[PDB]
């Protein structure tokens, strides 16, 4: 008939220590390209989860509901943020941002292309592999799968619009020292999966795929030092069964 | 608050109106529609918060009129929220730059309202349903205030614990908690955050916009009890004294509300 | 009124509203006297030239009847816009220079856009940012305020009846009222807002109400507001002064048969 | 002045193209497209700009072919763009460093968009930023204006009938006339404000007004008008100059009959 | 003379930039802006110029005649996330803090057509004498700095017609469509969006679509994404490579 899951994908901006969930370390700058080796904790990654379906005839994805979870904590300007002046109140997070989500029945398909080439990326990163001056462009030797939580670097991938038959994806980059993040939040918005052809994704093996990635901004500590702050994103997707 | 029966019958029409007030604070008689001046630089590890320094969440239930004669009948009826009209009142008020406000320069006017901002408003015939997320989950929340309960390192992300009822004005810090899409199947939200030191006010009025709160099905919030619930959220952004501290200025929010009868099953 | 049927077998009438910012001397008509800054809520005494005020005018209407059935004027459409848009590329007359060697300063800043069409006087809500300030004679403010003023308070309602008098800062449409008016505005705040506005004869905003009805004439009169404070021009000096510009207006009204 | 039908049939559709150059002042022989350097903090009462420091509003008459006296050419589309776009990628030309060892800094700050397609010339009206400017020579202004050219002053009335004269700072498209013209405009003021412009061949206005009536081309005439101030461009002295670019039109027309 | 739809290919591709690429480390990069040369003695290196990119895709020899006709392309720009890196080369946005994003101008166009992408000639300084290797407007003049019908080019050449000489001609491309943004300005945000749900529909008033005239396909792009500024304070573009897919179905033309 018709089912719905719903699932909250946490952030991975890194969590530099126990306390600071869903914020990077402090960005390093000015490091040369031929010297560029960044810290795990410093490089968020996209979040990704499979959601198991009833087995029987297979789930097709017809709509997804979601929205990025507490937008409203940036109005704690009393906590750690530098003073935007004397007497003033905390610096507001701003800068870069990249909301991004995919719904799918096989895991996001990705390419790789990097700012520099030569970036010595850390263990426990999956980043790509044997890059040439070419990978600052597109170098069609870095395709990936999404299969991994936690370990794919936002800066390191795209979706790849040459495959991602099987999934629906939508992101929007913003790039700025001073971007203002804008979101939005109402239970009264749904993206249709549906393809031209009234087909949406197929869930192969029982599996539903959810990725995301929901850079908010950058925070600027009192010493002057900035972080990446993330946010946990809702999915609520409404399958139904077909032959 | 004003509840009135435009129509009469089986295809009656109720409209309630009311304006509900901001709770930014109020740090003193005077600053009614202001919180306390921020505080800033705090450690994550000492970041206790004043009550009148934290803008809350307004909420209002809305007694309507009972429907149902008798209450052993196959059939009762229920109040179904249909279309509601909003907007902020009072948006040309900040267009006084004489009072209190830090000069932009030497011999200039003083500095408009502007920085972060929210506008939320949520009508439904349940109370709102709220997830809590904290910047900081050592924050001390003051007495006075609701915020998640026994909060974790999960609650800076999404902890499913922290779930509440926007069920008391001037209560729930909004820098604590957010509509809960998982829930509010009897509630419509709506919702913009802007973040950044000089981002400008953006509000527009008419009575011209209506916003239908008819679900897929064709099916607006049904009033369990009688009750219409009304929510709102409008941190307009920071005056700035000319001392340079900074104090959030809010505005009420004006409902229109059109409600008709639903025969449901008992 | 009982509203029956569209009488068959249309006219447009035309206004111009100049903008009323407060006129400082005989030279400066479209500007507001300097602004001042950083008066303590307690001493709030703005001057009277300092202080945009809303627009209106009333056009009267010929009466349609002589006698079950009346004729009243039904306005259904009305093109609007904001008259000198262009006057802003003017940056070698008055304004500061941005930097050494530079043009003048553009007009920019805080900025509010409102205009209403309706069979009654505009119907208005009072709110002020200082319930404490103390208006200067010539203008109508709200009447005994108290720190509920500043946030919504149900005593401060008034008719804009007068041209010239009723402060942009003091007071709003209300939407609690205005059954026979059509009212549109957005307010911008910022120190460094840029003005976007735009021209085009080929826009026209329908009053219809969701029964098609548009405002009703029902004394005969059609009633015009406008508020277009388009920004602060920063002098030399440094000083500011608001600038405003005229709206045009054209209402299409239709005959509308009523019941007496 | 009567509009009767559509008439179809061979040779009952025609297109015409044209390209409007900008007229920004050409302050010599090498800077065609520009301003002469811009002038600040002139007194309201010693306001003198030169020819050429003020961009004027461009403009063309297109013949179409002749048809006798009844069936006139009514424009029905428009294809408009802004021409040169990618010039401004030329940040290696006399332009100041943003700062030490960068590049030269981006044309940006107020800037203005306009193009009208009519049957007759665009009818403009005069607002003026400061009524006692002094203008120059060669330029065609608001005559003997007062106080209230500064609001809104019903004398200053003017067709757009000369290329390079009419200052654009002085005159904006009338919205009481244009009965027969449809003109679009956006200005947008700020020091630091970013030109924003599209390029498509797919896009296209549609110029029929609300009863399907495009403007009908009185004496087989059809105006095009254009103001694209896209900024201003800073010398590494830190003196500024307007640069526009110039409007491409395409515009389709059919005959219509009407009568006398 | 266009007949009959008559049976569906699709074509992908993704074409790269071409910033100058000022040394083999560096590509996707120009060489680093000069700045306040005099309008008189402006001589720009070629590795400093963003050129157009652009490739010819042969297709299937048809031959009443069959022809190629491309009915719709998704596009996008490859690699937005990239901008995320702020450890490597900016310079610091103040102490201790991150790196400066890619930032200002930026220009974002494609082009599917069945002929080579037409062109029109505007310079900011018709004087500036253009480096060995690029093809610029012939014979400029002051008028080529407003509208000089003389400039017309086919965009035949890959990495060759700089970015800051040349716009579609929208006089022409009659068996093109073209779209492009420009956004002008020291400090303007990039804004770039990603979705395999948005296709461009390429069929004219009359539901015809290019034509591939002599059996080639031209795709034609510009993405240069903003300013890199380097620590030292020196600025280079930055820009992407550009996917598309463009669906193609037979034609019956008469000839
Ligand atoms: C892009 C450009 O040409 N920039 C120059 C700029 C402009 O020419 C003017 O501002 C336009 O009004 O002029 C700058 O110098 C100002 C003097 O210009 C002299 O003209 C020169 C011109 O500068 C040279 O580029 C040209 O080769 O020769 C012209 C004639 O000798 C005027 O004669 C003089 O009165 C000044 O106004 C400036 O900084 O504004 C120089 C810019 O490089
Ligand atoms: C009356 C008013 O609008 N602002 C006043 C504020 C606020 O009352 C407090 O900040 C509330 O916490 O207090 C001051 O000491 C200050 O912070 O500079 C003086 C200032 O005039
Ligand atoms: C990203 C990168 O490596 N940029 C380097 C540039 C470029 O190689 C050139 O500017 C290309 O023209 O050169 C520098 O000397 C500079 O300009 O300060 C050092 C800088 O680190």
């Amino acid at each position: 008939a018709i089912t719905e899951v719903e699932c909250f994908l946490n952030p991975e901006m890194g969590d530099p220590d126990e306390n600071l969930r869903g914020f990077s370390l402090k960005l390093s700058a000015e490091n040369d390209f031929s010297s560029d080796s960044p810290e795990r904790k410093m490089l968020p990654c996209y979040s990704t989860a499979r959601i198991p379906l009833p087995n029987l005839l297979m789930w097709e994805a017809v709509t997804v509901q979601t929205e990025v979870i507490g937008i409203t904590s940036m109005l704690n300007l009393h906590a750690g943020s530098q003073k935007v002046h004397e007497h003033g109140g905390g610096k507001p997070i701003q800068g870069s941002n990249f909301h991004f989500f995919a719904v799918g029945g096989d895991p996001l398909e990705m390419q790789g292309v990097l700012m520099n080439y030569r970036t010595k990326y850390p263990d426990g990163t999956i980043t790509p592999k044997n890059p040439t001056a070419q990978s600052q462009v597109m170098n069609t030797d870095h395709k990936a799968y999404l299969d991994k939580n936690n370990a794919y670097p936002v800066e390191c991938w795209v979706p790849d619009p040459s495959r991602n038959e099987n999934t629906r994806y939508f992101g929007t980059f913003t790039g700025g020292e001073n971007v203002p993040p804008v979101l939005h939040v109402t239970n009264t918005a749904t993206t249709v999966l549906l393809d031209e052809q009234g087909v949406g994704p197929l869930c192969k093996a029982d599996s539903l795929y959810v990725s995301a990635a929901d850079i908010c901004g950058l925070f600027t500590n009192s010493s002057g030092t900035q972080q990446w702050r993330g946010l946990a994103r809702y999915f609520k997707i409404r399958l139904r069964k077909r032959s």
